[PDB]
C-alpha cells in the first residue's frame, strides 16, 4: 500500500544501495551522496575512524557517477584515493578529512583523469617538535592527469628529521607528480608546504608558509628542522606559479633543483616571496649536472622579493633562465627577522653550482633592485659566460653591479655598465720600460663596447728601442674587434721633433694591447720606445667594440 | 505508525531547527539550507523584507555547519554579516539580495576564516542622480582572512556628493580591509566601483566600470560627482590586480594613493584600462609624503592603456615604482568621447607629487607609446631623480621622451636617449672672448656616456691668454667621469705654427669644462686663449662617461 | 496521509507541480536533473534525449532554478543555454554527446552570465570521416560575459575546408561574444577554439589537436582536419594566459589579418610548442584596410619551442610587443618534423602577404635559443619603426639577422647589428680606385654608428681638390647630431712635415666622410691632389643619427 510505495521510491529506508525509479524522490537524492547517509553511515563526531564508511562512498561514487560531498570533518587512518574522476566536494569550509594516516602513506591520493578535490581541509596531527610522528598530506600520483585540488586547507603534516625514502614519510603538505595538476586558492603549510615533481602544473593564487619564524624552534636552523621550502620542486617541467603568497618558510620560498632533479621550462610570475629564512626564489644545481639534472629555461618575472635571509632571487649553476621585471628589495625588517643570524643580504645573485658549474646563457633585465645597505644589487660569479645584464635594471637605490673578475665583461654582456681598473705596463720591442706607480688604468664596459683611460708615467728606462705597446687591456685577451678608436691628447717629455705627433691603435695581432706610434709626413713610424725617457708621460683615451 | 515515522524523519514538517536521524531523508536535505524552507520561510515575490529570514538561516549555518544558498533575489534592510567560514552560495545569476540598507551600513559585510560569496547579485538602488539616497555594497573587514566574493554582479550603490565619514555612506561598490581577499569573476559598478585597503588581496578577471560616459551627469566633472574611480586604493599592500577590463570611469581606472594612503608592493599586470575620465593607471600623492603617506614598489607590467583623459599611465611624487611592457596609446575617439574637455593626452607620465615630492628610483622600460598626435610618449618633470628609462622602450609612434630640464640627464639614467642643445662659452685664463650666435652647442645622453659636439665662431676679444676653457657642458655641473675623449676636426684663422694641433680634454676641477690647448714637439703647451684671434674658429667633438 | 504526500511532492515528484515552500518537495525543485519528471531523460547514453533536456532548459530559465546534468546524454539538435542559466555538469563524465548534424553546434550559449560548468561536450570524433561535420560549442554575438569552465571539448571536425558557416566549420569553441571566460577546459578539434569576439578570457587550458600523432598523411594542405590551437580573427582585448598548447596541425596560437580586425590582446605565461605551423602567430593574409589588420597586441613571457616554423613570427604587424618571452629549439625538433623542416626560427618579423611593412612593433628581453645557429631574431626589409632592446639574449642562438643595411637607420637596434661594406673615394676632380683589399666595417648600437675603414688606392687619374669617403651604410638621407673621426695610419700620401690628415662627416651629404688636412692655423680641403696610387690610410669613428 503506501508503506510499500514509500519504501520503493526511497522516502523511508533511504540508502545508496537501493534501485529506485528515476521519478522517485529516492532516486533525486541519490544524485548526491553523503557518507552519513546508508549505507554509509559514517559517524560524525569527528573522533570516530570513518576510513571504511569513505572508502565505500568513494568506490559508490565512482561506480555509480554519483557526486560526493562530504559533510563534517572526518578521522581517517589510511589514505583515501580519489580516482577515475571522482571529485571530492567539501559541504563547508570546515569538512574534510582530519588525519591519523602513519608514516609511509598519503592523507589523500588523487589520481586518474580530471580526479580532484574542492574545499575543506586535509589536516594532519600538526605536531611539529614530535620526535616520532611523521606524516604526508596529499600526493598527485604518476597518474593524476588534470587532477586538481582547489580551495583548500592542507595544514599540519610534519615529520622532524630527514626521511631516507618515500616510506619514512617526509612531511609534503601538497606533493604533485601528476600531468596537469591544478592547485589554487588553498592554504599549504608543512614541512614542505608544496612539492613539484610533474608536468603542465598550475600553481595558482595559494597561500604558503610553514611560519618557521613564529614556530618556536630554536635557530639555527639544520637538516633537522620541521621547516624546510613553501615549494621545493624537482623534476619539475612546465609548471606555471603565479599569483601566490610566500612567506616565512623554513628554507626558500620557491625553490627549483638541481638536486636530483630535471628542471625546466617552469614560469614564475606575479606572486610575492619574502621573509624566508633561504631565498625567496631559488634556482640552484646541488647535485653536480647532467642528463637528469639541471634547471634550464624558467622565467622569474614581475614578483616582488623582499627580505629573505640569503638573498632574495638566487641562480646558481643555471642555464636559459631569465629574471625580468621583478622588485626585490629589503629594509630594516631584515635586521628584526633574522636578528643573530645575518644572511647575505642580495637582491639578485648568480652563482656557480655546488660542483662549479657556470650559469649560462641567463637574461637579467628590467629589475628594480633596493638595498639600502648599498651590497650589489645584482653579483656575478667568476666562470658565468653567455648571460645578458640589462641597462633596464635599475639599481640606482641598491648599491652597482658586481663582478667577480674583470674577465667577465667579454664573456656575458653588460648593458647594465660595468667600471673597473688596471695598471698599465709598457712593452717595448727590446729593453725594457719601468713605469711609475703613479701610472693608471680605468675602463668602463657598455655592452660590447669598452672605454679606457690609460695615463703613463714612466719612472725609468734600461736601453728601450723600437715598437712600443701598451698593455694589458681588461677582458680583451684572446678577443678580437669590430671596431676601435684611441687618441692620445696629452704627452709631456718625449724625444719628438716638432709636428711630429703621437698616434695610437688596437694592436691587431693582440687586442689587449694598443701600439702607440707616431707620424713622419706622408707616413708613419713604429720606433716610439726609442722617443721615450725615464720622466715621460702621456694619456691615452679612447674605446674598442669587440666580438 | 506511518504518519508518525515521516515526521521523526523529516518527510513531512521538514524543517532544519528539528533533529533527524542520519539515514533520514530529513537529514540528508538539511545539508543544504534555503532560507524559503522552515523555520525561515523567505518570501519569494521580490518585495518582502527578508532580512530576518535570511540572517536566522546564516545563523544557523553558522551552528549546524551546512551549506547556504540563496535561491531567489531577496529584499533586505539591514547587514547580512557572513562569518566564520560560511559560504553564501547564490543559486543561479538572478539570486543574491537587494539592498534597501540605510546609509552608513553596508548590504553584505563578510569577516572571520574562508568566508565568502558565489555567485549572483547585490545590487543598490541604483539612483545616481539622486540627491539623498546613500549606501555601500559589500564590505570585507579588518578580521576578513582569506575571504572570497567569485562570480558576482555588484551594481547601484551611490551617494551624491562627498562623504566627511564612513557613516555617512560612501557609494563603494567592495570595499576590502580583509587579508588575502579574492575578488574573480564580478562585475562591479558603482560610485567607486572597488575600494582597497587591506593586505594581499587578490583582483582577478572582473569586469569595471560606473559608465560615466553615458551616466548623463552635467560636465563638467567635479567632487560633486557620483562617479569616481575604477579601483580605489588607499593602505593597499601586496595586491595582484590582473586580467580585468576597467573603463569608462568618472575619475581613474586604477588609483593607488598617497591620500590618506601608505600603499606599498602591489602588482598590476595584464589588465586592460580605457575611456576613464581622469588617468589610465594612477599613482600619486595629493597629500604630504610621510611614513603614513606614499606610494612604493608598485609594479605595473603587461598592460593595455588607451584613451585616458589625463594620461594612460601617471605616476606622481611616487618611489620604487616600475612600469614595464605596457602598450599605451590614443585614437581620435579621444576627441569625441572628451569632446570639450581636453587633458594631458600623455602616454606615461611622471610628475612631482601635490607638494612637491620627487619621483625616486622608477623603472621605465619596454613599453611600447602610440601617440598620433606628436605629445611626447613620455615625460619626465624637474627634481625627478634615481629613475632609469630604458632603450626596450619604444616612442617611434609618438613624440619623443620630454624632459623639463637638462640637468635630469645626470640624476637620472636615459638609455632612451635625449638630445638638446646650449650655447657655449669660452673661459679664458686672462681678458674675454666673446663668440657669435652662429656658435652651437649639442649634447645627446645615452646611459651615463654624454656625447657633444661644439662650433666655436669668435666675434671678439680683450686681450685674451692664458689657458682656455670651452663651457658649460650639460648637465655635468658637480659631477665626475671615469673616461672621456675629444679631438677637435676644424679650425680656422689660428696663430699656430706648422706642425701645431689644436688637443682638447676634460678639465678634471670642473668636469663640465673641456680645457683647449696644443702640442709643442715633444710636449703640450696650454696658451691657447693667446693664439686666437677676433675670426677664430674651431669645431670641436667627443664624448663623457659621468660617474 | 497520501494526499499530502501527493500535494508536498514527496509521491509523484515533478517539476511541473507546485509545492508550498514549507514541503519537500519544494526543497528539491531548486535543483533540476532531467532524469526528473516531468523530463524523464533516459539513462543510456544512446537514446535522443534532446526534446528532455531542452524542455529542462526552458523550465529552469522560467522557474529560475539550477540545473545539472547527472549522465551523458545523447543529443541531435542544438542545446540553447541563454537568459542567465548556469547548466553543471554533476560529474567529469555528465554531459552531452552530440550527433547534432553539420551547420549547427552542440551548445549554443548566449544572453548575460550564462554558462558550462564541467564534464564533457563530445562530437562524433571521425576526423577520417570525409562525409562528417561538426561544431561545438558557440558563444553568439548576444553572449554578454558568459563561460565554460572544467569543461572537455572534443572530437568535432570537418575535411575539407568550408564555403560558409552552413557546411559545418570544425570548431571546437568558437567565442563571437563579449567578455566570455574559457577555463580549465580541454579543447580538441579542428579549430581547438576560435576567437572573434572582445573582451574574452582564456586561462588555464589544455589545447591541441595532436596532430603529430592523427595518422593523417604529409604533407599537411588545406584539406587537413588539424589547424589552429588557437584561431582569432575581429579578436579585441583578449587576455590568453596560462595555457598549454601543443601539437597542433598549425599554429598554437594565431591572430589574423585574414578577414580580420585584431587589436589589443594580450598573449602571456603560455606554453607553446610542437605545432606545425607557427607558436605564436600574428600576421596579415588579407591585404591591409581598416577592417583586417594586426595592432597592439602583447606578447609576453611565453615559452614557446619546436615550432616547425618559427616559435613567434610577425607578418606585416604594428604596435606589437614581444617582451620576455623564452623561444628554443632542441633536436627533437628534426626527429617531429624529419621530411618537413622549416624555418626554424625563434622570433621572426616578416611582411604581410601582400607585402605590408611591420612597423612599431617592439621587441625586448627575450631569450633565445638555438643550437644550428639560426639568428635568433629575423627582421626583413621593409620594417620601419621597431625597436629591438639590448636586453635580448640571443648568446646561445645566432645573431640578430638584418635583411639590408638600410634597416639600421629606420629602425633602433640596441641590439648591434654589425655588417660590412666597400668604400670607394670621390675626389672633388678626377678619379681614385681602390684596391679590393680595401675593407669598411661598421656595427650600430641604437642610434650610433661605429665605423672602421680601410683605404688601400690602386691606381688614380689625376686626382685633384677635396676629397669624400662614401657610402656610410644607412646614412642615405638622413642627419646627424653628433659624429667623431679620426685617421690613425697613414701611407704614402704627399704631406710636408707636420701635416696630418682630418676626417669630419659630410654635412651637405651625411653618409660620406670629409678627408682634409691641416695646414698650421686653418685647414685645406686639397687632399685628392696629395694621394698616389699606393696610397694607404684607415679611418675611425662613430655617428649619432637623428
Ligand atoms: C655585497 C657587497 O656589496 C657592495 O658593497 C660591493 O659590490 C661589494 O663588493 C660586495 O661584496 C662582494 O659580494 C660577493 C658576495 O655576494 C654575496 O652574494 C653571494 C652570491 O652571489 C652570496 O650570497 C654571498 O653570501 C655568502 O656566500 C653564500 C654561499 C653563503 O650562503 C650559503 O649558501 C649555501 C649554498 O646553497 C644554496 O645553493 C644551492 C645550489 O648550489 C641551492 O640552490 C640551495 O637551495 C641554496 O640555498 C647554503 O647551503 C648555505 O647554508 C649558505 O646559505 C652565505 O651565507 C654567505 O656566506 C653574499 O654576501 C663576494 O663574492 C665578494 O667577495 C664581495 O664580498
Ligand atoms: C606633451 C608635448 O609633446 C611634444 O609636443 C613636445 O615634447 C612638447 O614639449 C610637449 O609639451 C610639454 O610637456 C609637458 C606637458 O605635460 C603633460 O604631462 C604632465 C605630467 O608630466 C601633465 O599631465 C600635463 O597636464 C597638465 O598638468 C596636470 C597636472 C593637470 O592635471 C591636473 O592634475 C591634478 C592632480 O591630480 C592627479 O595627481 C594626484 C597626485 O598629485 C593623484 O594621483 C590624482 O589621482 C591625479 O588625478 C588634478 O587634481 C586636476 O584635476 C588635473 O587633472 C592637467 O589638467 C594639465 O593641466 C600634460 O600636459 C609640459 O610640462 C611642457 O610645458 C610642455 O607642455
Ligand atoms: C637563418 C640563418 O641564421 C644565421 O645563420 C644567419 O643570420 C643567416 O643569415 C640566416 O639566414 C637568413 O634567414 C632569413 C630569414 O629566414 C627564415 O625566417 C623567415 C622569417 O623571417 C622565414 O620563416 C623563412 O622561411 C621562408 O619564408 C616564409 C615566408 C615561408 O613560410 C611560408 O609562410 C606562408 C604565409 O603564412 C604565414 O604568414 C601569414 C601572414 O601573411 C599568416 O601569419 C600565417 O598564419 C603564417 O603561417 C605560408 O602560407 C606558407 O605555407 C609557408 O609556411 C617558409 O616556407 C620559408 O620559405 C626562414 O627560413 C632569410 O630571409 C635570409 O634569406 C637568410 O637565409
Amino acid at each position: 500500500m503506501l508503506r510499500g510505495e514509500l519504501n520503493n521510491e526511497g522516502v523511508i529506508n533511504f540508502s545508496h544501495a537501493d534501485t529506485y525509479g528515476n521519478d522517485s524522490v529516492g532516486a533525486h537524492l541519490q544524485n548526491v551522496v553523503y557518507p552519513t547517509d546508508a549505507p554509509f553511515n559514517a559517524a560524525t563526531d569527528g573522533t570516530t575512524d570513518t576510513t571504511v564508511a569513505i572508502k565505500s562512498a568513494i568506490a559508490h561514487c565512482i561506480s555509480k557517477g554519483k557526486k560526493l560531498v562530504l559533510n563534517h570533518l572526518f578521522m581517517i587512518t589510511d589514505t583515501l584515493v580519489i580516482s577515475d574522476g571522482l571529485h571530492v566536494e567539501c559541504l563547508t569550509s570546515d569538512s574534510g578529512v582530519k588525519s591519523d594516516v602513519p608514516a609511509g602513506k598519503f592523507a589523500v591520493k588523487i589520481t586518474g583523469a580530471n580526479s580532484g578535490w574542492f574545499g575543506g581541509k586535509i589536516l594532519g596531527k600538526n605536531l611539529p617538535e614530535s620526535t616520532t610522528v611523521r606524516q604526508d598530506g596529499v600526493l598527485f600520483d604518476e597518474n593524476a592527469e588534470y587532477c586538481f585540488i582547489t580551495g583548500t586547507e592542507v595544514t599540519g603534516f610534519f615529520a622532524k628529521g630527514l626521511h631516507t625514502s618515500d616510506a619514512d614519510g617526509v612531511g609534503y603538505g601538497i606533493y604533485d607528480k601528476g600531468y596537469g595538476t591544478l592547485i589554487s586558492k588553498c592554504y599549504a603549510n608543512s614541512k614542505f608546504c608544496v612539492a613539484l615533481g610533474g608536468t603542465e602544473g598550475r600553481v595558482l593564487k595559494n597561500r604558503i608558509t610553514n611560519n618557521y619564524l613564529t614556530s618556536g624552534e630554536a635557530k639555527p636552523w639544520s637538516w633537522a628542522s620541521n621547516y624546510w621550502d613553501g615549494i621545493v620542486s624537482e623534476n619539475a617541467h612546465r609548471y606555471v606559479i603565479a599569483f601566490n603568497d610566500v612567506s616565512a618558510c623554513g628554507q626558500s620560498g620557491i625553490y627549483f633543483g638541481g638536486n636530483g632533479g630535471y628542471s625546466t621550462d617552469n614560469i614564475i610570475v606575479n606572486n610575492t616571496v619574502y621573509a624566508c629564512w633561504n631565498r625567496g626564489i631559488d634556482m640552484g644545481l646541488f647535485s653536480e649536472k647532467s642528463a637528469t639534472n639541471d634547471v634550464l629555461r624558467n622565467i622569474i618575472k614581475g614578483n616582488n622579493t623582499y627580505n629573505n635571509r640569503e638573498n632574495n632571487i638566487w641562480l646558481a649553476g643555471v642555464s636559459n633562465c631569465s629574471v625580468v621585471g621583478n622588485t626585490s628589495w629589503f629594509d630594516t625588517n631584515y635586521d628584526v627577522i633574522f636578528a643573530g643570524y645575518p644572511g647575505g643580504h642580495i637582491c639578485i645573485s648568480l652563482a656557480s653550482g655546488a660542483n662549479g658549474e657556470a650559469c649560462v646563457g641567463n637574461t637579467i633585465d628590467s629589475n628594480t633592485c633596493i638595498d639600502p645597505r648599498g651590497n650589489a644589487g645584482i653579483t656575478v660569479p667568476t666562470g658565468a659566460t653567455g648571460n645578458v645584464f640589462g641597462s633596464g635594471n635599475n639599481l640606482s637605490q641598491a648599491g652597482a653591479i658586481y663582478i667577480a673578475s674583470p674577465d667577465l665583461i667579454t664573456s656575458n654582456r653588460f648593458e647594465l655598465a660595468v667600471t673597473g681598473s688596471f695598471t698599465p705596463v709598457l712593452l717595448p720591442e727590446s729593453g725594457s720600460i719601468t713605469l711609475s706607480s703613479s701610472s693608471t688604468g680605468v675602463f668602463r664596459a657598455t655592452g660590447n663596447r669598452i672605454d679606457f683611460s690609460v695615463t703613463v708615467n714612466v719612472s725609468s728606462i734600461s736601453s728601450p728601442s723600437g715598437n712600443l705597446n701598451i698593455a694589458y687591456l681588461p677582458g680583451m685577451s684572446g678577443k678580437t674587434s669590430s671596431t676601435s678608436m684611441f687618441i692620445i691628447d696629452y704627452w709631456n717629455d718625449l724625444t719628438l721633433s716638432s709636428g711630429v705627433i703621437p698616434l695610437a691603435s688596437l694592436n691587431l695581432e693582440n687586442q689587449d694591447q694598443i701600439t702607440v706610434y707616431r707620424t713622419d709626413g706622408g707616413r708613419v713610424l713604429y720606433d716610439f720606445s726609442s722617443l721615450m725617457k725615464s720622466t715621460s708621460s702621456f694619456i691615452l683615451k679612447g674605446f674598442v667594440d669587440f666580438n
